[PDB]
């Protein structure tokens, strides 16, 4: 009973109901099975966790939950009361149960209590009735598991959800020790890897955590999350997670890009990786993902003479175009092959600038040609028929086209306020 | 007859019909009078200028154009054919004519043709039939003006639509000379001033262009546009345009931020500037007037009281005027940070340079702490924005305020460290940008 799919768990503009339904369509298609509802800035999920859904909100959640049954996706409703709750106060515990009862009434079987990204300092009144912070969470958590009659699927995200976040370390964490002991064994535990956005989730780290968690954890994977850096998109494939981890985990839910339509690769290649050992090749999973993704660009959501201006809209998006895009907007820790290369070629064309000086002039002329592929990719994308995809990635495609059209003017100049205030500070740090 | 209002004229996700109706309501409330429709990447405005509106698209346009009439806002439909039209071919001219006649039947009485951000190089058949790019544009433009019955308002936007873009200068541009000579006299010409994004629009610069084009232009103002730089947002006031320009202009249409709800200040301050001259206009007082009005929208969607022993309500403190004054100073104008933003940059420039002395080590200890306080007001500003009841405004600004909150907290912990991986910020674009 392995939970594998998508947590809508990021900061900023949540997905709307139309997009979530369509995500169910895509999860079923690729043979994944779980959706965790946890959008940090959907007001009633965290900031106003006490507030009851209105009739209109109730109706849209009922329809969305129905839509998840219709596509054989398990809908897990998460709630985040960490910022605000007095755990010792029973009227608070009552408020949380009322909120979770309304959601069961919408036809929701599965649930989650998240405690991630809050400070570990309790109030005077919780300090009295509870030993440590973990104790207070485990109490509230278990009592809710039980009140809801021990559902099959009931997740718990600890405040210490990655390696780095464990004080003083993983295996001697007194917050985590208490989670493995006092928290009921039917409740599952969420974990992001060594770090918040793990580069790798190695098997050593999962055995280690399991030992003190005293369970196989559900992985909350932030590998493709772009909520933390305005300029960054992640179109690269699932990587740094081995097929070997599947038997050591109760599940893997990926928290991908804020822009819905850019999670084709992230959610596709994750399915390639799950099929693999229910072995896995990143560079092949991606070509598989990109080839199918290319299908959507041509579906919405004169034949000029030899003396006449040719059609600007003539050329359509091509698997090469998309392959470049993905290399430009790859992963949180490596650029794609063509990306890291364009970069190197620029570093050297800048250093060895030479006022056998021919190795340069017909080497930075292969660059003026490769900078024109970035420009070509934007122009064809700006003309594609699926405007929904374009709009979702417009800001990012424009940005990289702009920096490469300025890097071009430069690496062809050597032969003859950008970012606002945030930028001016950035350019004065490390 | 002065056209003052908004042009939806920018690259990227256009506004949806609900937002446009909301715009007309705001324009009327602030006593502005014009909307120019020209979204670079709305489907059938530019790339697919030729295709006619579906029956569904036609219903939406008609509802929008009636909404404009109901709100006493002039609706100007613009089209951008110059990427791939052939100007000599009377079938291409007939397609353009068809497109505009369709919109005319939707209720539209005002039109525009735009020839901006296309390359200068014509093709063979056009080169044969027309003397210059200007000759071709003036030709099909004058035709269309006359076909639609010489409507009271019809705009032209040149390929050479600012100073930097005129070859080889404004005064001696043969392109603009052709436009001023040939282009019919009842058509108005749009101008972005000395630059695409003009810091100032000096009156001298309006008399210069007015001569080579032989009329008072209509400004297309890109002062608050933010399509060109992913990290930028402009919440500062209308600034750098004398009220002396008004009597020397046919109008001002501002092309503001992509994010609809970030344009309260941009549009509100333009209104104040316009209305001040129908020292008349202070940007700073315009800005306070706008943020004061804007603040009221924040606590409106688009009980347990804890004891002294218990955890207080995270969501308790609502957005203040001082929070919005800080936000605007952080995201001000294209060529100027606001006072608090410049100040915060100055005290950090200095704490970094005079770092050694950690005597004058009595000063630095004070300064670094007053700086930690200010970084604190940026975090507090984020926290209260993310709790506000208007999730629509929050969503449009989220990524901007998240970013300045996260950079100020990096900077704050660098200044703390000097007194002693979410956290390669920018991706690939980043690393290329750091070599220029
Ligand atoms: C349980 C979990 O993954 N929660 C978060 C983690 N995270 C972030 N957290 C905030 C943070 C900022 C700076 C440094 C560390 C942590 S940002 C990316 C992701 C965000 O999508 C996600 O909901
Ligand atoms: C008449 C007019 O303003 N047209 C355009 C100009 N412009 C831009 N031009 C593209 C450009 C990119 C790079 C360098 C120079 C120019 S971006 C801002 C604005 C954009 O909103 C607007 O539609």
């Amino acid at each position: 009973r392995f939970l594998c799919g998508v947590v809508e768990g990021f900061y900023g503009r949540p997905w709307v109901m139309e997009q979530r339904k369509e995500l169910f369509r895509r999860l079923q298609k690729w043979e994944l099975n779980t959706y965790l509802y946890a959008p940090k800035d959907d007001y009633k999920h965290r900031m106003f966790w006490r507030e009851m859904y209105s009739v209109e909100e109730a109706e849209q959640l009922m329809t969305l939950i129905s839509a998840a049954r219709e596509y054989e996706i398990e809908f897990i409703y998460a709630i985040s009361p960490g910022l605000d709750i007095t755990f010792s106060n029973p009227k608070e515990v009552s408020t949380l149960k009322r909120k979770l009862d309304q959601v069961s009434q919408f036809g929701c079987r599965s649930f989650a209590l998240l405690f991630d990204d809050i400070d570990h300092n309790m109030c005077a009144a919780d300090k009295e009735v509870f030993s440590s912070f973990a104790h207070a969470q485990v109490s509230i958590t278990n009592e809710i598991y039980q009140y809801l009659g021990e559902p099959e699927t009931f997740l718990f995200c600890p405040t210490e959800y990655c390696g780095t976040f464990c004080y003083p370390n993983v295996s001697q964490s007194p917050y985590l020790r208490t989670v493995g002991e006092k928290l009921l064994p039917g409740i599952e535990v969420l974990w992001t890897g060594p770090k918040v956005v793990s580069k790798e989730i190695p098997v050593e780290s999962i055995e280690e955590v399991s030992k003190i968690i005293k369970r196989a954890p559900v992985i909350w994977d932030n590998i493709h999350a772009n909520d933390y850096d305005q300029k960054r998109l992640f179109l690269g494939p699932y990587k740094g997670r081995s097929t070997e981890l599947i038997p050591r985990l109760k599940g893997v839910l990926t928290n991908p890009n804020c822009e819905f339509e850019a999670n084709y690769v992230a959610i596709h290649t994750l399915a390639t990786w799950y099929k693999s050992n229910m072995l896995y090749s990143p560079q092949m999973a991606l070509k598989l993902a990109l080839t199918e993704w290319l299908q959507e660009f041509g579906v919405p959501h004169f034949v000029p003479g030899p003396n006449e201006k040719p059609l600007y809209t003539a050329e359509p998006v091509t698997l090469e175009d998309l392959q470049l895009l993905a290399d430009l907007f790859y992963l949180p820790y490596e650029h794609g092959p063509k990306g890291a290369q364009m970069l190197r070629e620029f570093q050297w064309l800048r250093a060895n600038s030479s006022v056998k000086i021919e190795e340069w002039r017909s080497r930075a002329a292969k660059f003026e040609e490769m900078c024109g592929l970035v420009m070509g990719m934007f122009t064809r994308l700006s003309n594609c028929a699926n405007r929904t995809i374009l709009y979702d990635m417009y800001s990012y495609v424009w940005d990289i086209k702009s920096i490469m059209s300025m890097v071009k003017s430069f690496v062809q100049w050597l032969g003859c306020f950008r970012g606002g205030l945030a930028g001016e500070f950035q350019r004065l740090l490390p």
